[PDB]
């Protein structure tokens, strides 16, 4: 077998604070890198119960888990076993800044994540836990400054039936040189499952599939 097996494990830690409320979350999970699916079981270790919407954390909990056709160079799978890091800004109609380092030990991906959220309205749906997940999304992948960037015009769904616009800007940086792809798309679906009353324990499931521009 090669660096990336059809089944791979996940271990992660996130340290963060949102609107001055600090927390630590640990996760373990598994996915199918070639199918583009992954599941993570998350546990709040510090800062329970979280006084904000779990949805602003879920997209932080690895594009190694993306279905790719052979005719698009796979920025992410090429980067292993050394791996890659990413940095993301999420700008809400509130701002979240996330940094993640993705490494590989045998068949386990390891993520070290730092997240800072600020400027959320205290009685808004983010701090009042009135969001109902992310819509399906399309991330445009494009090269700038010798690394891969992703943009999403995202939509956070609000209980009652509205949405907030959230602009995602991510920089993906391989730890070694890899073949750079032409611009392309990644279609995402992310969901929360099996959450307990305070989201002390949450499962995140994501599917991600790449497709070309042509």
């Amino acid at each position: 077998s090669g660096v990336i097996k059809p089944d791979m494990k996940i271990k992660l830690k996130m340290e963060g604070n949102v609107n001055g409320y600090a927390f630590v979350i640990e996760g373990e999970g598994e996915g199918k890198p070639y199918d583009g699916t992954n599941t993570i079981n998350l546990e709040v270790k510090e800062g329970a119960p979280l006084p904000f919407s779990y949805d602003i954390l879920t997209t932080a909990f690895n594009r190694a888990f993306t279905k790719y056709p052979d005719d698009i160079p796979n920025y992410f799978k090429q980067s292993f076993p050394e791996g890659y890091s990413w940095e993301r800004t999420m700008t809400f109609e509130g701002i979240v800044k996330v940094k993640s380092d993705i490494s590989l030990e045998e068949d386990s991906f390891i993520y070290e994540i730092y997240l800072k959220g600020e400027n959320f309205p205290p009685n808004g749906p983010v701090m009042q836990k009135k969001t109902t997940g992310w819509d399906a999304s399309t991330e445009r992948m494009y090269v700038r400054d010798g690394v891969l960037k992703g943009d999403v015009k995202h939509k956070l769904l609000l209980e009652g039936g509205g949405y907030y616009r959230v602009d995602f800007k991510t920089i993906y940086r391989a730890k070694k040189a890899v073949k750079l792809p032409d611009y392309h798309f990644v279609d995402h679906r992310i969901e929360c499952l099996n959450h307990d009353k305070d989201h002390n324990k949450v499962t995140v499931y994501e599917s991600a599939v790449a497709r070309n521009s042509t």
